């Protein structure tokens, strides 16, 4: 039972950075059927709105993309060989639209079916931290059956499942970091 609030997640400057680059967000998100508000917010979670940054195994740049997994089944998607470079994931709009592709796969292969756009939402930051199949597997070995049972909740029991059964503390973090950005970006509506 993932005390995944601790410490508190202070959103606001890692969001005003994001928010820089959020032009690129909605024309890669607008291109790639992905809402621009969730692109920003894994931007402040992920690197902070650094196009520099790097972490684990060479994920790097705005969205901190791993070229060698995350990078490649971008490419295979897009019926291209090979990978993207290093150089190209530290150029943000090559980073965010390679971004916005990745979160679109995810969205439309192993979580395609569920229907509430929050439940999705949550799933797809779950995910993209530590992989829909850690996720799935919490509720079914079978892929269907999991969607089914994801089906069933809202966003809130979401949570509160993830927080309760997903072996990684990562993923229900992630859920409460998002929400965190999300509240931070409202500031910068009028």
């Amino acid at each position: 039972k993932h005390d995944y609030t601790n410490p508190p997640w202070n959103a606001k400057v890692p969001v005003q950075r994001a928010m820089q680059w959020m032009p690129i967000s909605q024309k890669a998100g607008a291109a790639w059927g992905v809402d621009p508000q969730l692109i920003t917010a894994i931007i402040a979670i992920e690197s902070g709105g650094n196009p520099n940054a790097v972490s684990k195994a060479n994920a790097i740049g705005l969205m901190q993309l791993k070229a060698s997994t995350s990078g490649r089944d971008v490419y295979r998607r897009m019926g291209w060989s090979g990978e993207p470079t290093t150089s190209e994931l530290k150029n943000p709009e090559r980073n965010i639209s390679m971004g916005a592709a990745y979160l679109n796969i995810l969205e439309t292969g192993p979580l395609a079916g569920i229907e509430d756009p929050k439940v999705l939402q949550y799933a797809l930051v779950v995910s993209y931290a530590n992989g829909a199949g850690a996720l799935l597997r919490t509720f079914s070995s079978d892929r269907k059956k999991a969607i089914s049972k994801i089906n069933d909740l809202d966003a809130d029991e979401f949570l509160e499942h993830v927080a309760r059964n997903h072996p990684a503390p990562q993923a229900p973090r992630y859920i409460y970091k998002l929400e965190q950005a999300l509240d931070a970006m409202l500031e910068h509506h009028h």
